[PDB]
This record gives structure tokens, sequence and C-alpha cells, in this order.
């Protein structure tokens, strides 16, 4: 359902914390948001 458009290393749990685009931009659940 949630796939990721980078690796572990640039989608990071902080990413969707307190960045929006990471989250639905980038990555999905990577980002920790799915």
């Amino acid at each position: 359902a949630c796939k990721d458009y980078l690796p572990k290393s640039e989608c990071t749990q902080f990413r969707c914390r307190t960045s929006m685009k990471y989250r639905l931009n980038l990555c999905k659940k990577t980002c920790g948001t799915c």
C-alpha cells in the first residue's frame, strides 16, 4: 500500500515528524506515515 521513493537513509521517521514533503512527496512508509 505505502511504498518508499528512497532508502531508510533518506526517509527518516523524523522527516514525517516535521517535514511533510518526505512523507507524501517522497516515501510513504519509510518516512513513517504509510
